[PDB]
């Protein structure tokens, strides 16, 4: 969903599950910005499909089932199923979800008399009496350790994980990720710079959190988003100077496992599937 990227699903959305600017422009110029996805994809095929943008090339790596919402409005949250495109030969690039997966998106909760502070914010996602009922997820990154130089599944969150071998804390590196088995009231709870630092404070805005978080997000339709381990995370709010993210979208490859995404994920998922059968 950058300016241009080659690889798309059969619905012409990018590897991050978001629409391409170039395709959005093409649809706008033809006066089909607010048409259904089916009608926009009919028109894209009229413009020669993956060659629809004359000045660069696209290539379909994934089959995905999405909603009928206008291309411009499509998000990872609109994906329901993800697999390799039947007619694409070779290894797929990195994709927001694991192959042969089903996706569930969190519905925003309705509440007559909304609670104050974090309780109102978290109850917009999960029906919990307290924050204690939320279960923090196990986000694992297959990466090399700064200390012992072993490459293993290090467990933690989006930003940091711990080496099982030597116990050294490592910043999350590029490589295969997983959110493991999705628990009930699944949350990611991380240190909040905006809460802790004396310049901002724990009554900071939603905007202020993202400004000070040090995490890479883009303000886009569906809100600011972080993709990790076969989930797409949205920011709920802060409780006790800790930022709470929820898997607004979560993949399921079987047994409620969020599966593996990133370098080598196809091999790792195939190996994982043979365990989950048992
Ligand atoms: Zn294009
Ligand atoms: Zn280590
Ligand atoms: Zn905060």
């Amino acid at each position: 969903s950058m300016a241009y990227t080659r690889y798309v699903d059969n619905n012409f959305c990018g590897p991050d599950g978001y629409p391409l600017e170039c395709i959005k422009d093409l649809l706008a110029r033809a006066g089909k910005a607010s048409c259904t996805l089916s009608e926009q994809l009919d028109f894209i095929d009229t413009k020669r499909g993956v060659y629809c943008c004359r000045e660069h090339e696209h290539e379909i790596a994934w089959y995905t089932e999405r909603s009928e919402k206008s291309y411009e409005l499509q998000t990872p949250f609109e994906i329901k199923l993800a697999k390799k495109f039947d007619t694409f030969n070779g290894e797929c690039p990195n994709f927001v979800f694991p192959l042969n997966s089903i996706i569930k998106t969190i519905q925003p909760r309705v509440e007559k008399k909304k609670l104050d502070g974090f309780m109102g914010r978290i109850r917009s996602v999960y029906p919990v009496a307290s924050p204690n009922e939320c279960n923090q997820m196990c986000l694992s990154t297959l990466m090399k350790c700064d200390h012992c130089g072993e490459t293993s599944w290090q467990t933690g969150d989006f930003v940091k994980a711990t080496c099982e071998f030597c116990g050294t804390e490592n910043l999350t590196k590029e490589g295969a990720t997983t959110c493991g088995y999705l628990p009930q009231n699944a949350v990611v709870k991380i240190y909040c710079p905006a809460c802790h630092n004396s310049e901002v404070g724990p009554e900071h805005s939603l905007a202020e959190y993202h400004n000070e978080s040090g995490l890479k997000t883009i303000l886009r339709k569906g809100g600011r988003t972080i993709a990790f381990g076969g989930c797409v995370f949205s920011y709920v709010g802060c409780h006790n100077k800790c930022a709470y993210w929820v898997p607004r979208a979560s993949a399921n490859i079987g047994c409620n496992h969020t599966g593996v995404v990133g370098e080598g994920s196809e091999g790792l998922n195939d190996n994982l599937l043979e365990i989950l059968q048992k």
